[PDB]
């Protein structure tokens, strides 16, 4: 868990920013090879945040969620990760048009088997969005940024607690209440991006007249080119009722049967 700090070189190009500090690409020397890493770099008591990640991270062991290599502390604290070369999903597709609605499946469908994975451990991720998908390669998708991850209590099924009000639910709004089931509604948020080629959610909204929309029942549009049953799955994990709201087993199963049907 704890790293050395003399087998590790950090690049001098920033890889992103925040209100924690940076992330940095670099190297971290194993026995015989290197191994690229990407770096959270801590710049008031916001220490025991980057330690609640790492812990967060290091109980997770799953293909379709960054992997923790360990922490770091030497001039600041560090949380070292596997890297992900390609980047954002959203950032991603917006440069990537070409890319067809079965590779958009498939890299959602990998990103619901990872949070099935989350489901299963009892995590509630809370900042689900297609900004948090990071790109192995075209076809390899992981889930990243565990900064605000929960470990439910053996008998507890949700959380109570600055929010992307954009991929919330209602409950998560109304009541502070954070599930699975919440976590579905921001996937079915982080679905829409997807199939619109990283558009932003609810463009030009207030968080208010996001609630106040959803409230009356609507939702956001078939986006261009996505299958119609894709749209569906959209909408189900835009269930209002969270009871009724499915998981994730039932979401990866239904696009599990829908992606293979695609390849058959
Ligand atoms: C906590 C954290 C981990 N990472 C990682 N990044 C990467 N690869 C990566 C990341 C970015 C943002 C990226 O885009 C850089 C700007 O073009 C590229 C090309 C690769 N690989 C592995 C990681 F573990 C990135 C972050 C910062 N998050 C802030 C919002 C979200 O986009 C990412």
């Amino acid at each position: 868990v704890y790293l050395d700090r003399k087998l590790l070189t950090l690049e001098d190009k920033e890889l992103g920013s925040g209100n924690f500090g940076t992330v940095k690409k670099g190297y971290y020397q194993m026995k015989k090879v290197v191994k690229t890493v990407a770096v959270k770099i801590l710049k008031p008591a916001l220490k025991d945040e980057l330690l609640a990640e790492a812990n967060v991270m290091q109980q997770l062991d799953n293909p379709y969620i960054v992997r923790m290599i360990g922490i770091c502390e030497a001039e600041s604290w560090m949380l070292v990760m596997e890297m992900a070369e390609l980047g954002p999903l959203n950032k991603y597709l917006q440069q990537n048009r070409h890319v067809k609605d079965k590779n958009i499946i498939e890299l959602v469908h990998q990103v619901s088997m990872g949070m099935k994975y989350l489901e299963e451990s009892n995590f509630v991720h809370r900042d689900l969005a297609a900004r948090n998908v990071l790109l192995v390669t075209q076809h390899y998708a992981k889930i990243s940024d565990f900064g605000l991850s929960k470990a439910l209590r053996a008998d507890e099924n949700y959380y109570k607690a600055k929010w992307p009000v954009k991929w919330y639910a209602p409950e998560c709004i109304n009541y502070y209440k954070f599930s699975s089931k919440s976590d579905v509604w921001s996937f079915g948020v982080l679905m829409w991006e997807a199939f619109s080629y990283g558009q932003k959610p609810y463009r030009g909204m207030k968080g208010s007249e996001v609630t106040a929309m959803l409230e009356k029942g609507e939702r956001m549009g078939c986006p261009a080119g996505c299958p119609r049953e894709m749209y569906d799955l959209m909408n189900l994990c835009w269930t209002y009722d969270v009871e009724n709201r499915p998981g994730f087993a039932a979401v990866e199963l239904r696009l599990r049967n829908y992606y293979y049907d695609v390849v058959n």
